[PDB]
């Protein structure tokens, strides 16, 4: 019947002291005939009990979703504790428990490098510049594109890759109009990630 | 009871003459007491019967598999015809009907640009080749390397990404010794694709 997912905090909420990430655990295909769900939250085998569960919302197929959000604290998470929701429901014999935790492996500093547009590509007015972010551990990242501290429109980042030595890689695409580029303006590729020195890392490129 | 597995040819295959591209209809699961499996092969609903077909080979989970093999012709393939592989055994209520055809939509022309290894990564012994393939359509793409006519195999390449404009990006990362960079080797960038002329080609990449 009724299913769970559970989902980890953005990368982003994790690695940014000022944010708050959050664990999410949502239960689908809850019925009419039984619309009560209640939820156990565990952080490493202990009971806690700071979970915000949103009321009920009907979908448009007649089921119904329900939320429970649970605040984590950022070296929790980072340390590694397991969450673990359990979820409850009349029509249920027995909860169903999902628990989740942070990617297991060693950790490894991702390096950023910045490649500005093949020769070939200025016969366009559009042009692509790119951000190249290997020999990360944990696939779990964040890569933005900005100039002048603001963030840039155009642009979409590969999903990460598993490279040969186990490391991830992934690439960035930012697409300006040329005259930006040749007008000289300076843009940044950001990069958040655990084994980054205080999380954090940006490559800038303009043309020289 | 017997379950039909439909596979699509490789793009590669499909996209080189010299190549020999097929659509294969695997059957697992068919039982000893019900094993005669015969094969009709339907391009467009036509009828056509020059698949070869290995004789059935016996697993370990009791059940037997046979596969029928149909060397479709290039241009039909690419030109959008439906293979209709249809298996009919005695422990099926119904002979099973399997389909497929390339994908569809408007074929886009994907634009390639190679890009040196960063500056900051000549810090390193290996350094990283990239390739960027643009603007595709059908996301369906063989992207390979190689250098001195013969291929070069240590690279990874990024699943086809959705861009903001419809059509697909992906990149190539081929990591090679600093030092044959140095040496002023040539590695080359090779990309087939439906809708590239002669459905091939290819850009350099080496020291400047
Ligand atoms: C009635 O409707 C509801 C609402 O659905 C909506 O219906 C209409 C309107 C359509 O628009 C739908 O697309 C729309 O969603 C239906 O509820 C849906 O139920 C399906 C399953 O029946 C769920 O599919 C799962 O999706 C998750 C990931 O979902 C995230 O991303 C989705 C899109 O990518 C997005 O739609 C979701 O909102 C969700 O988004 C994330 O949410 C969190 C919290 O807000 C947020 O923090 C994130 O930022 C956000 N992320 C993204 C990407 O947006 C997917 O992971 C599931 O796959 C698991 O299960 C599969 C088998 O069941 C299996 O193939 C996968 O491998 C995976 O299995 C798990 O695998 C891991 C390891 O691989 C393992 O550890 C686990 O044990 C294992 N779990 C298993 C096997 O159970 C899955 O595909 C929808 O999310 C859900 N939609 C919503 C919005 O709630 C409902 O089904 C309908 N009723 C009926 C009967 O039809
Ligand atoms: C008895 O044994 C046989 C085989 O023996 C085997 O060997 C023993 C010793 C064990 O080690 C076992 O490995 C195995 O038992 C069993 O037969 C198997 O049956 C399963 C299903 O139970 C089949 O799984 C399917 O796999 C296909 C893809 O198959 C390719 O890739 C596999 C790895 O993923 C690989 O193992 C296969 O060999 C195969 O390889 C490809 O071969 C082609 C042929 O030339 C070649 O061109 C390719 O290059 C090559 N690829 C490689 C090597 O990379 C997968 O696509 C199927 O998934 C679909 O169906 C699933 C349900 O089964 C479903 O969950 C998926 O979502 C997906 O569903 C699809 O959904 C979409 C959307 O609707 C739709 O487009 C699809 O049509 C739909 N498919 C549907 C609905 O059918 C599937 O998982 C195995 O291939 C098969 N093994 C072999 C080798 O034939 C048998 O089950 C055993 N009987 C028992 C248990 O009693």
């Amino acid at each position: 019947g009724p299913s769970v997912f559970l989902f980890p905090p953005k990368p982003k909420d994790t690695l940014m002291i000022s944010r708050t990430p959050e664990v999410t655990c949502v239960v689908v295909d809850v019925s009419h005939e039984d619309p009560e769900v209640k939820f156990n939250w565990y952080v490493d085998g202990v009971e806690v009990h700071n979970a915000k569960t949103k009321p009920r919302e009907e979908q448009y197929n007649s089921t119904y979703r329900v939320v429970s959000v649970l605040t984590v604290l950022h070296q929790d998470w980072l340390n590694g504790k397991e969450y673990k929701c359990k979820v409850s429901n009349k029509a249920l014999p027995a909860p169903i428990e999902k628990t989740i935790s942070k990617a297991k492996g060693q950790p490894r500093e991702p390096q950023v490098y910045t490649l500005p547009p093949s020769r070939d590509e200025l016969t366009k007015n559009q042009v692509s510049l790119t951000c190249l972010v290997k020999g990360f551990y944990p696939s779990d990242i964040a890569v933005e594109w900005e100039s002048n501290g603001q963030p840039e429109n155009n642009y979409k980042t590969t999903p990460p890759v598993l490279d040969s030595d186990g490391s991830f890689f992934l690439y960035s695409k930012l697409t300006v109009d040329k005259s930006r580029w040749q007008q000289g303006n300076v843009f940044s590729c950001s990069v958040m990630h655990e084994a980054l020195h205080a999380h954090y890392t940006q490559k800038s490129l303009s043309l020289s």
